[PDB]
Formats: C-alpha cells, sequence, structure tokens
C-alpha cells in the first residue's frame, strides 16, 4: 500500500446561498448556511486515502468549534492525524457566497494555517509527500527538502495561482512533479522533471523527462466541477511510484487520476467527491 | 438609571481584512480573520450598557458550542440574559468584511433567530425597547405592541431592509423611534414619530415632531466602521427620554449617539468597539 504524507491547509468551507451579495454599508441575510470541510490538502488527502493510499496529514487546525468538525473529516476517511497541531485562533476558514445569478464569490483567510510547523520526521517513511500553496512557502519548502533527503517523491499542487514569483523559486528547483492548471502554470517559475498540466473535462498533459504527451478523461456529463482539481492531486499522488520509478508507472498514475478528477465531476460539492479505488478501475475499463 | 430592553439577535462575527471588497465571481485572498462574538441586537445591548444604562437583552442562542462564548459575552458587558432562549441547532453567524477605506459588507445567517418567538416577560419594566429585524418581523412586532402597553419609548433599528411587508407595515404603524441608514430610512414603510436617518461618518439627520435637522459628529480618520451603527443605536436607547420628552432631551441623546458612533470608528471590531459613558464625554467636549 503507497504511503502519502501531505503537507497542506484545512479550511472551514461556510457556504452562503444569498440573493445578491451585500453592498458597502449594507447588512444582507442569507436563505442558507451550509458548513463543508474542505481546503487543499485536506481533499487532497482524504482523495489519496479513498484511491487507497495509507495517508498522514499534517496540517494546522485552530483553537474554534469549526477544528473539531475538521478532525472527525479527516479522522473519518482514515486519514492520518498523528503530526498535526492545534494553534491559538481560527481555523482556515473559506467563505462561498452563491447568489440568484449563480455567480461565486470566494473569500479565503489562511487562519491556523499560517502556522503550520515543518514536521521532518514525518515525511520519513513515505513514498510520496504533497503538498500545496495554502500554507506558507516556506513549511512547503522544509517539507519538500525533508522529502529529498528521505528519498521520497516530491509532488507539488501549484495553487492558488498569483503566487509571487520568486518565493516560489527554491520549491520549483526541488519539486520532483508539479500538478498545476493553464493558469497556474504560468505562475510556476521553472519546469520540473515531471509538469503535469490539468485541462478541465478534457484530462490532463504531461511534460518532463517521459516526453510530451496528452492523457485524456472518460467522457462525462458534470454536476459540479469544484473539488476535481483536489481529487486529481490526491489520486496523482496515491499512484505515483516510489523512486526511480519508470514511464509506466507515471503514466498509468496520469490516466488513474485523470479518471478519478473526471468521476469527481458526477458528485455535487468539494470534500466528499472523491471516488473509490473500485469506482476508479470501473471508470477506467469503461474507458 | 434608564432600564433599555433589546430584543434581537446575537451572532457569531467572522470578521475578514481585505485591500478591496470581493466582486460577484472573484477569489480573494483575506489578510486577517478575527472570530468575535456580535450581532446587531447584542452589540447594542452592549453599547447601551457601557453608555450606562441597565441592560436586558432578549435572543435566541443555538444549544452549539459557539453559544457559551455569546452568552459570556453579554454577561462580562453587564447584560441581563433571564429572558433570552435557546433554539435547537447553530447559532447566528455573519461575515464581516472590512477593506482599505475602512468600509464595510455585513452578511448573516441568522440561524437560532430566525426562530425567536415572543418571550413573555420579554419587555416588562422597562423604559425603551430597542429592537432590529434579523429576528422574525412578528417578534419584533409582538415585543413593540408589548412595550407601548407599557407606556414604553418603541425604538427600531430597520436594518436589515427587505423583510416581511405586512409584518413591517404594523410595526412601523406604532414606532416611536426608527433609526436606519439613508438605504434603509427607504425600504421602511411609513414615518414613525421621531425618524433617525444615520449619514456614515458625517453622524445623523431628524425628521419628525421635533421638525427636521442634521446632528454632525465628531470628525474622525475612521479605522474601522463595521459595529459603528449598532454603537450609535444602543447608546441612543441609553439616553432617549422616558416618553413624553423634550426636544432637548432627544436632541442631548442624538448628540451622544453620534459622538459614540464616531468613537466605535477609530477601533477595529465590531462586537467590542463601543465606548464607555465616560468616552462619550470627553469625545463630546472636545467637540
Ligand atoms: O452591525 C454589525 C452586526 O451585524 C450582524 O448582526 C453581525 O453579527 C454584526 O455583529
Ligand atoms: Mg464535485
Ligand atoms: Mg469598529
Amino acid at each position: 500500500a503507497p504511503r502519502v504524507c501531505v503537507v497542506g491547509s484545512v479550511n472551514m468551507d461556510l457556504t452562503f446561498v444569498v440573493d445578491a451579495l451585500p453592498r458597502p454599508g449594507e447588512t444582507v441575510l442569507a436563505a442558507s448556511l451550509t458548513r463543508t470541510p474542505g481546503g487543499k490538502g485536506a481533499n487532497q488527502a482524504v482523495a489519496a486515502a479513498r484511491a487507497g493510499a495509507q495517508v498522514q496529514f499534517s496540517g494546522a487546525f485552530g483553537d474554534d468549534p469549526a477544528a473539531a468538525q475538521l478532525r472527525a473529516h479527516l479522522r473519518a476517511n482514515a486519514v492520518g492525524l498523528d503530526r498535526t497541531v492545534t494553534v491559538p485562533g481560527p481555523s482556515g476558514t473559506a467563505i462561498i457566497v452563491v447568489d440568484a445569478s449563480a455567480e461565486n464569490t470566494v473569500l479565503v483567510a489562511p487562519g491556523a494555517n499560517a502556522h503550520l510547523t515543518p514536521v521532518p520526521s514525518a515525511v520519513a517513511n513515505c513514498d510520496v509527500l504533497l503538498t500545496q500553496l495554502e500554507i506558507p512557502v516556506a513549511t512547503a519548502l522544509a517539507a519538500a527538502r525533508a522529502a529529498q533527503s528521505a528519498d521520497a517523491v516530491v509532488m507539488v499542487n501549484a495553487s492558488p495561482a498569483g503566487q509571487d514569483r520568486s518565493s516560489l523559486q527554491d520549491l520549483a528547483a526541488i519539486a520532483d512533479v508539479v500538478i498545476a492548471n493553464e493558469h497556474e502554470a504560468n505562475d510556476w517559475p521553472s519546469p520540473p522533471t515531471h509538469f503535469v498540466i490539468t485541462l478541465g473535462v478534457r484530462g490532463a498533459r504531461y511534460v518532463g523527462a517521459d516526453g510530451v504527451f496528452e492523457v485524456p478523461a472518460p467522457t462525462v456529463t458534470p454536476v459540479d466541477t469544484a473539488g476535481a482539481g483536489d481529487v486529481f492531486a490526491g489520486v496523482l499522488a496515491a499512484n505515483w511510484p516510489r523512486n526511480p520509478g519508470s514511464p509506466a508507472e507515471r503514466l498509468r498514475a496520469l490516466r488513474r487520476a485523470c479518471a478519478a478528477g473526471a468521476l469527481a465531476t458526477l458528485v455535487s460539492g468539494v470534500g466528499d467527491c472523491a471516488p473509490a479505488a473500485a469506482a476508479i478501475d470501473a471508470a477506467l475499463r469503461a474507458n
């Protein structure tokens, strides 16, 4: 069973249904508020666990009631929490407002995620380290260095986009694999050994040591495409070969990640849409 | 020592600092996030208490972990809770967003507050009833009727706008004092005996039985306007003459409310920014 370590963010997603966003100086009432655990790090960790990896999540919870819910969510998905921390203050928070014209406005605050401390002995004995950019770069960097020493694959989801160019250079230099959609790729300072670019419905493409190729997605009709990125990243990490690897294994992993990303669109919601490993097999046979 | 009774809402506030207010569709990363007790009802009770009134609050808490923090906040500011209830499910949630120019947007999922029904003891032995519109309008109406029977002042903060029209109409019919910003004054069914239209950092406008006039506010560099209105409202309630009153006593109340409101903008934070009676005095002496 492949061992994955995720060092990344966990957010409480608060989704408000409103008629319109509030104007300056205005108070507006929501029709509903729905609370759902999320954040890139936790989404990816769940995706990886559902896909069949043994996952350890290393992240930071606040001391708010939200933190208890985020813990319950990860534990129920068989994600390990030996190596997380509790820091005073709020958990990472994402506010998602859906209005009457079905536009989504998002507001994210790092909360606890900004206080995350590297745990090098945790990335020891794991095959794949998966990290993203909702935590501070320095922490992702620290974790990436530990994985390098432990001969673990360093896999970075270059997300969110719009990170500052030179702050990312040291991390770019050290990544084996970088996952990114097209927009995100443009903000990544230098190509890794294995650059994997996601293409919404189409699937993904690869450019690196194994050459250059498209990896198509089983075709499906979407219900909700949110959360499909995080599923892709988690299923990639759960499937990428340990070092030194081989093109056929990396390819197998890419196809599996595409299939899963495609399946995640079939379900509504962000944090709960990761398919099980059997569903990924099924979807792959069905082509 | 004036007896003010607030029937209204209590919420946990999530306050985000941004550069610019998110636009429909946008994804914004926030600079900071705080989690503090609030709600128009609560803020107004606290402000009235710090202003020297003897204050009872009547609202609905959820049976959730947030409730204890909210209750504790009111007790720490000397507000009474004997007429409050508990509605199973969540306490209210609010998202406040504050930007560079100290402007703010407020979005509320009222939770328990939307299920506040009329509490029998709610208004006994009070000089002034202060209410607002996050709770059901029917409940604010009931509180108003009971206040008139006991010859208490019916004071309504007509916020948020757009609530149940027929209940609004019945309430507008009997209200003594209505506090509202320009947008909210507009949505209100018919004018009260004393119509107090707030004007942000400029202070307030009066329309009613005392005539028509402006009341300037001390000139200040706003740090954060979130919560300043609730301060105005509570301070008003704490100083409004027992019916019947002199124009001089009403005027003194408006003056103090403007001074207080402007003080409240100097402080970051929503539910904690109300000044003590002595700071209102010190601000008024300095003109
Ligand atoms: O006026 C600001 C208040 O409005 C909402 O009720 C929030 O809870 C916040 O405390
Ligand atoms: Mg989905
Ligand atoms: Mg303030």
